[PDB]
């Protein structure tokens, strides 16, 4: 059991002393450690469950990272640096540079308040650039979400905010890196139709129409909205409900995608088989609404962000904006000189 080897004070590989837990996922956990063979430098160690599927994903992640960290040794494109890996009591352990809080945890610890728009702009730009780098190297991440975007330094300043009537944390440096390459898939590898359920899943994934780089762009759209609102606009883990939410926010799915899907169960006469008047249906109607109605201001920068988000949430992955195009969107003009 992981609990036997992941506690504060334990030593891994005769080297890494566990300080505390940084975070957890399906795979196991990530712990901060003091590296006694590198002068006491603190690092992050990802301790992977001794379970086939996660061992496999960990081996894949290692191969992806060897490739990315070799192609981009200075982390210009902001993928986390893997320092090494080892085994410990049958657990794969991957050692990474220590980063700050995930963008998820920062939001959580700031009372679910959104990020300020200028930070959203910088972070969005970096995410697009980082993931575009992956896209340039024939990779799709597939598991982009706020937990997998981390601040390089999550240090903040804190003031009372009269407008919200609560104390607010403001981030000092919004620079990020992307983590978790355990699902990342190369173009020449099999893109399994089977993908497991998230808030950040693209419609082509849910409908098993095949996926590739565009599914990442969808996820990034979901992320940006969450950064803007402080909460997710797809809070479900049921697929059909997810599709009903999409329809409420973005309009009906394209007929041609509905026609092509193997997932006939969701539909009836090429319309989503969804009772709006069920208790779940009434929840979807009242919680979800057309995308633009989530805007907190009509100011032009808000309108620019939402225009980009809308393009990232194009249903048809063949028509969805690419990250290469996203990087030229007007929302990013303020970052250029
Ligand atoms: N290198 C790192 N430095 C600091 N924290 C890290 C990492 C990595 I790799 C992951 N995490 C934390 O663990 C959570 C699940 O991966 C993430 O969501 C995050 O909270």
């Amino acid at each position: 059991s992981m609990h036997l080897i992941c506690q504060s004070g334990d030593v891994l590989s005769a080297r890494y002393e566990i300080v505390d837990t940084l975070g957890e996922g399906a795979f196991g956990k990530v712990v901060e450690c003091i590296d006694h063979k590198a002068g006491g430098r603190h690092v992050a160690v990802k301790i992977v469950k001794n379970v086939d599927r996660y061992c496999e994903a960990a081996r894949s992640e290692i191969q992806v990272l060897e490739h990315l960290n070799t192609t981009d040794p200075n982390s210009t494109f902001r993928c986390v640096q893997m320092l090494e890996w080892f085994e410990h009591h049958g657990h794969i352990c991957i050692v990474f540079e220590l980063l700050g809080l995930s963008t998820y945890d920062f939001i959580k610890e700031n009372g679910f308040l959104p990020f300020r728009l200028d930070h959203i702009r910088k972070m969005a730009y970096q995410i697009c650039k980082s993931v575009n780098f992956l896209h340039s190297n024939k990779l799709t991440h597939t598991d982009l979400k706020p937990e997998n975007i981390l601040f390089v330094q999550s240090d903040y300043t804190e003031a009372y905010n009269p407008k919200i009537k609560r104390d607010e944390r403001t981030l000092i440096n919004p620079d990020i890196k992307v983590v978790d390459f355990g699902s990342a898939t190369y173009d020449d590898e099999h893109h399994s139709t089977l993908v497991s359920t998230r808030h950040y899943r693209a419609p082509e994934v849910i409908l098993a129409l095949g996926w590739s780089q565009p599914c990442d762009v969808w996820s990034i759209g979901c992320i940006l909205i969450e950064y803007y609102l402080g909460f997710t606009v797809f809070p479900t883990h049921d697929s059909k409900e997810h599709l009903a939410m999409m329809e409420r926010i973005l309009g009906p799915l394209p007929k041609h995608m509905i026609q092509k899907t193997r997932k006939r169960k969701y539909f009836h006469h090429d319309r989503l088989d969804w009772d709006e008047h069920s208790s779940a249906g009434r929840y979807v109607s009242r919680a979800c609404k057309p995308l633009k109605e989530f805007m907190l201001s009509q100011d032009v920068e808000h309108e620019r962000l939402f225009d980009l988000i809308q393009k990232m949430l194009e249903y048809d992955p063949a028509k969805r904006i690419t990250l290469r195009e996203a990087l030229k969107h007007p929302f990013f003009d303020l970052l250029k000189k």
